[PDB]
């Protein structure tokens, strides 16, 4: 039951990009990262995710 890490790459059409770093639960480092991303897509536009890395890695590209 030990906590992980997970990369978090973002990515807007705006010419820029973010990165995040969560760590938790497999669960409560995944849904930080998705609400984190929810909190964006309201001042951006919708989004899509590639997960990669057994988990690990979740690559988040804005649509805009």
């Amino acid at each position: 039951m030990e906590e992980v890490t997970i990369k978090a790459n973002l990515i807007f059409a705006n010419g820029s990009t973010q990165t995040a770093e969560f760590e938790g639960t497999f669960e409560e480092a995944t849904s930080e990262a998705y609400a984190y991303a929810d909190t964006l897509e309201e001042d951006n536009g919708e989004w899509t995710v590639d997960v990669a890395d057994e988990g690990y890695t979740l690559n988040i590209e804005f649509a805009g």
